[PDB]
């Protein structure tokens, strides 16, 4: 039953949160790779286009904190 735990959340929330730097709640699709390196992750090129290519389909390169979490859940 991978359910995210409300302490992976915030550990989650805390790292997204650093690359907010407009406090917007939002982080670029550049910078989710780095946001996983600070996670503890290390993926390949082509992996990151690909989470890259499905977080944004409608095209606008930005990912939101629900978007983060609905990718991180699928990778567990």
């Amino acid at each position: 039953a991978d359910q995210l735990t409300e302490e992976q959340i915030a550990e989650f929330k805390e790292a997204f949160s650093l690359f907010d730097k407009d406090g917007d709640g939002t982080i670029t699709t550049k910078e989710l790779g780095t946001v996983m390196r600070s996670l503890g992750q290390n993926p390949t090129e082509a992996e990151l286009q690909d989470m890259i290519n499905e977080v944004d389909a409608d095209g606008n390169g930005t990912i939101d904190f629900p978007e983060f979490l609905t990718m991180m859940a699928r990778k567990m």
